[PDB]
């Protein structure tokens, strides 16, 4: 029936069959989606058609400093389509509309899916904030409230643990291989069991019980058995001991397990492999008074140590013993929780009764470092993680949309498919346009190239398609056309200029002929922007980047008539490299500026648009105007190391024609470039390449390419300095801004720590020990003042200025 079409539609918009029962041993997925049904649904009859319908981008942090001192005598302008008005930053875009007349008309941005609606003050809308910002005229036409009957919805025992290892089987591939049986709580491993060494071959037959020291009633639920293959580590695969019933997990089980590649999210998974054919599979059985002070102090200490500083054993002791007086200072929960015997159940009860008298952490303001924390890989605990996303539960729709990315990520933490998180996230999509937007196209990403996790997220994906109402099944169709398509063209042309080319006549040709041919898709969301519909190509702007993957530079009109400029969207298409990578360091660069806001300032990052779409497949969104600081040093002195530094400086000049426009730029170059300086730094991405630096022709400095991040803590050339001038009067801003970023990056210290180490485990696997991780403590001076944090940065700012080209000059004769 219409029903099954309506279905096939699901899936083709989600990238995977959610139906599908050929990659499942239970009905844990099926039983997701069944569960889903209910907050979809109260969601969906909860939300309000208006609002949800013309989706209000607002925000309730106050005006930041630096867009007061940008403001008039209480008096925004808003030019209405023609007149000007002068309005209060405090005035409704009601009271707007009742003092333009002296009845249901609603402003909407100019050129943009966007609206100026609802009881906020114009202060407090994210699209006249970003106008103050740049210095942009607040353009709206009075349109008609889009109609909310588009947004309808399609309704709809004492014994201990014995595993049985009958054994593993291959065809594929002298060596001996050994089975490792392991009872994990995240990633916390309970007990452990191994077979005897038996040679490899592609039948292995133990027919063995492995007993474990663990009795049946002390298995935690969210309980692994982590079963692996060593001969070093070849194989692994999971399987939950307590199911998404609470029963215990019984029977015959024939798991095709993962290959390693010679830690990370991937190897927590409880999806088994679905490439039966090839892939190693085993088989398995089952049938079953208040402290004294220098404790005090100690306690205290323990609770101040960063997220990554490991607990000793005496320190979990201290801990737990002290669990009450823990309770008082939510920031000892993670430690404090890490601290507990979850293979004891007497344990984990006394946990829970703990967990039941949490006045203060209910009370206290939201803190997101430590939310994510108990969110990580380290927590199981489905009660655990539960006040987690309590606390996150309070956030608005704007800090929403700043951790979405590393929610949707953290998802891959939740032992089970239907978890608070996943259903969080659903929620908060489902009440909001611009969150479902980004919802659908992460959970895509990462439908589309991993194995590992499309299967849980492909149902969280079809929940929310299902809630999400027509008009936006519609877009999304529109735009995964859209997409499909040009990553066929980008493909079929990477195909006919492999290698050692850099642009042919047939390769311009081939590709203008394609995408006229491909013309012949109305109009699109811009996914990276969704407030932006792309409609005809401009084929002759588009071009094959001439980069080592022949990326594709297009470039659309706006399919908006309202639109003021007629600037075209540039896209860059590429394949080759796994964006993702940089979609989290873009995310990390927005959190950054957002915790610069907080303490009134503004670095000019420019976080560029990034949508991971497929496996090593992807689009960027294109910064208009923009060069490559390699390229300006390139255009006056081509193909030569000596760098001469007074070029950029040069450009600057060239392309700013008011003096004033130059210094504009120029203080605008400061401030990006202390915000990048200081940004790169903290991530270890600093000792970057002069061609992955642009800059825009108004003087704003931003990074790329954060896949090829490979001495010198970052890049502040003598070419950066003499557009400051080297000591001079703009370099001693440079030195000021850098320190007051640095230290308010150094206020959250632990959200970015813990954000960093995330992004290590769900990004690109890489090597993600550790010591990876360690870095970025060490760049946020941990356990440090704030006065020797500054001089630390400062003392960066002379390696900066002491290897001058060197570090770029070896950039040159390596690439
Ligand atoms: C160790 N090793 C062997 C490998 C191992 C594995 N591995 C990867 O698998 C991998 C994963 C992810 C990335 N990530 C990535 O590549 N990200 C990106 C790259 C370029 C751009 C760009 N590039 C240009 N061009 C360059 C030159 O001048 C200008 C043209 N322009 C723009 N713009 C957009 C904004 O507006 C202005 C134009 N963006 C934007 C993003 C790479 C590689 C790591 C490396």
């Amino acid at each position: 029936e219409e029903s099954q079409a309506f279905q096939r539609q699901l899936t083709a918009l989600i990238g995977y069959d959610v139906t599908d029962v050929s990659n499942v041993h239970d009905d844990e997925l099926e039983f997701t989606r069944r569960g889903l049904v209910t907050p979809r649904m109260a969601e969906v009859a909860s939300r309000d058609p208006k609002l949800y319908a013309m989706h209000p981008w607002v925000t309730s942090k106050p005006l930041p400093e630096y867009l007061w001192k940008k403001i008039a005598n209480n008096c925004i302008f808003i030019v209405i389509h023609s007149q000007t008005i002068k309005v209060s930053p405090d005035d409704t875009p009601g009271a707007i509309l009742q003092s333009f007349f002296t009845q249901d008309f609603v402003l909407r941005v100019c050129g943009r899916d966007e609206y100026l609606v609802g009881e906020t003050p114009i202060k407090n809308f994210q699209w006249v904030r970003h106008c103050l910002k740049n210095g942009e005229e607040i353009h709206v036409v009075l349109d008609t409230p889009p109609d909310p009957a588009l947004d309808e919805v399609r309704k709809e025992c004492d014994r201990k643990f014995r595993v049985k290892i009958r054994g593993i089987d291959i065809p594929v591939l002298d060596l001996t291989v050994f089975v490792e049986a392991n009872i994990q709580h995240g990633q916390q491993v309970l007990c452990q069991r191994r077979t005897s060494p038996k040679p490899f071959t592609e039948e292995v037959l133990w027919n063995v019980w492995l007993e474990f020291s663990i009795k049946i009633k002390d298995l935690p639920k969210g309980a692994l058995l982590n079963l692996q293959i060593y001969c070093q580590l070849l194989y692994y695969v999971n399987l939950l001991l307590i199911d998404h019933r609470f029963l215990l997990r019984r029977g015959e089980y024939v798991l095709h397990m993962w290959q390693i590649s010679g830690f990370n999210a991937d190897k927590l998974t409880s999806a088994t492999n679905p490439d039966k054919e090839n892939s190693m599979s085993i088989s398995i059985l089952l049938d079953n008074a208040e402290m004294p002070n220098q404790l005090r102090k100690q306690l205290e200490a323990i609770i101040a140590t960063d997220p990554l500083n490991p607990l000793t054993a005496e320190d979990k002791e201290l801990l737990w013993h002290f669990r009450y007086e823990s309770l008082k200072h939510p920031k000892a929960y993670p430690k404090l929780f890490s601290s507990v015997k979850w293979g004891q159940q007497e344990i984990v009860a006394k946990t829970y009764q703990l967990l039941a008298r949490r006045e203060v952490w209910d009370q206290s303001a939201l803190d997101v470092g430590l939310t994510m924390q108990l969110l990580d890989c380290n927590f199981s605990d489905e009660n655990v993680r539960a006040i987690a996303v309590q606390k996150l539960e309070s956030l608005e729709d704007d800090d929403v949309l700043h951790y979405l990315l590393q929610l949707v990520q953290a998802v891959k933490f939740e032992p089970y498919h239907d978890s608070a998180l996943a259903r969080f996230l659903l929620k908060r999509g489902l009440r909001n346009k611009r969150i479902g937007h980004f919802l659908f196209w992460f959970l895509r990403s990462e439908i589309a190239q991993s194995r590992h996790y499309q299967q849980r997220f492909a149902v969280i994906l079809e929940a929310y398609l299902r809630g999400c109402g027509t008009a936006m099944l519609h877009d999304f169709t529109q735009q995964v056309q859209v997409i499909e398509m040009l990553q066929k063209v980008t493909l079929d042309i990477k195909s006919l200029s492999a290698e050692k080319y850099d642009v042919s006549s047939q390769v311009i040709s081939q590709l203008k002929q394609k995408l006229e041919n491909l013309q012949n898709p109305e109009s699109f969301r811009v996914p990276y922007d969704p407030g932006l519909k792309a409609g005809a190509l401009a084929i002759e702007k588009c071009k094959v980047m001439a980069s080592k993957k022949k990326p594709l530079w297009l470039e659309f009109k706006c399919a908006d008539p309202t639109a003021l400029s007629n600037e075209t969207i540039g896209i860059i298409f590429k394949h080759g490299d796994d964006l993702r990578q940089d979609m989290l360091i873009l995310q990390i660069l927005r959190i950054m500026e957002s915790i610069w806001e907080t303490e009134s300032l503004d670095l000019c990052l420019l976080p560029y648009g990034c949508i991971s779409t497929g496996d090593k497949i992807g689009m960027i969104e294109i910064v208009k105007d923009a060069t490559t600081i390699a390229k300006i040093q390139q255009s006056t002195v081509g193909n030569t190391g000596a760098f001469k530094d007074e070029v950029l400086n040069h450009w600057l000049k060239e392309k700013s024609p008011t003096e004033e426009k130059f210094q504009a730029a120029v203080e605008r170059f400061v401030y990006s470039c202390a915000g990048y300086c200081v940004a790169t730094f903290v991530l270890g991405i600093g000792d970057r390449h002069n061609d992955n630096i642009m800059i825009t022709e108004t003087g704003n400095l931003f990074h790329i390419d954060f896949g090829h991040i490979l001495r010198v803590p970052f890049v502040l050339t003598p070419d950066f300095l003499f557009v400051m001038g080297t000591t001079s009067p703009h370099f001693q801003k440079f030195q000021d801004i850098c320190v007051k970023a640095y230290l308010a990056l150094r206020h959250h210290t632990n959200l970015l720590i813990i954000l960093f180490s995330m992004m290590l485990m769900t990004g690109m696997p890489q090597l993600t020990s550790k010591e990876d991780i360690e870095y970025i403590r060490d760049a946020l001076t941990v356990g440090k003042n704030e006065e020797d944090a500054k001089k630390y940065f400062l003392d960066q700012i002379e390696v900066c200025r002491d290897k001058g080209w060197t570090v770029q000059f070896n950039w040159f004769l390596h690439l």
